[PDB]
């Protein structure tokens, strides 16, 4: 029974706009108070809204991994809003940008990491998510982010060119994603193809031109993010080999 009644959510501060509605901090008292998200939904009084605003709060449901963030419940009479598991840092993107120079790079190369563990989980699962990119994710703590946004919010500059270029969306495509994904956060939240034009990506791809080493990355992970950008989705890596790899690189980096 994911249903929660409101007297027990005490509404707060306002975080953010989703794609349906404002989104608030607030307190759920259940086991003592706790500190949550709450999603709202300006339009939910339509039944077309509604059914796209909690079909997230549907697919949340089926997962339970310490990178991924957990729905705590839903309530549909309105306003209606999703209660989800606070991630008190807030967005990556912002997080790396504020915090470039005090994070270290074993820091970046561990986010890159407890993400490929959630996205390995998700592969174990057969679940494919389409939006693979840093504005999904959120920061628990500074050693711990999670996936945060399975609402399905189009994002050419991290799609796989057979997702651009006959909308087909596989395990494969979330791994080209997620090399991106990698770029941002070793680019400390800097967003790919800057000033270029949604449809000219697809020509420089094409072309053989990936998105540059970002600078003090090291070697071996840009090359692990060109293996994520196989053109053909066949010669890219799996979950479990980038998880591996990823591990890695991580302990080398801690030894220094
Ligand atoms: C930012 N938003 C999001 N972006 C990406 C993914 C998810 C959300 C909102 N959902 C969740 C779920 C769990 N924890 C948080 N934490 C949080 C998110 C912002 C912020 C603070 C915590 C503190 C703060 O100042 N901002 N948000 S958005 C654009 O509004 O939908």
């Amino acid at each position: 029974d994911y249903e929660i009644q409101r007297e027990r959510i005490e509404l707060g501060r306002c975080i953010g706009e989703g794609q349906f509605g404002d989104v608030h901090q607030g307190i759920y008292m259940s086991n003592p108070a706790l500190a949550v998200a709450i999603k709202t939904c300006k339009n939910c009084t339509s039944d077309s809204v509604r059914e796209k605003f909690l079909q997230e709060a549907l697919t949340m449901r089926q997962f339970d991994h310490p990178h991924i963030v957990k729905l705590i419940g839903v309530i549909t009479e309105n306003p209606v809003w999703i209660i989800m598991e606070l991630c008190t840092l807030g967005e990556l993107r912002s997080f790396l940008q504020v915090r470039k120079y005090s994070l270290d790079l074993a820091s970046l190369i561990l986010y890159a990491y407890q993400l490929s563990t959630a996205l390995a989980y998700l592969e174990s699962k057969r679940f494919v998510h389409r939006d693979i990119a840093a504005r999904n994710v959120l920061v628990s703590s500074n050693d711990c982010v999670k996936l945060g946004d399975f609402g399905l919010s189009l994002p050419i500059k991290w799609m796989a060119p057979e997702s651009i270029n006959f909308r087909r969306f596989t395990s494969a495509s979330d791994v080209w994603m997620f090399g991106v994904c990698m770029w941002e956060i070793l680019m400390h939240g800097v967003k790919p193809f800057q000033g270029v034009k949604n449809n000219d990506v697809i020509g420089r791809i094409e072309n053989g031109e990936r998105l540059p080493m970002p600078p003090n990355c090291p070697p071996t992970l840009y090359s692990l993010m060109t293996k994520c950008w196989a053109y053909d989705p066949s010669r890219r890596p799996r979950f479990t080999e980038l998880k591996a790899q990823l591990s890695t690189i991580l302990e080398e980096e801690k030894a220094q």
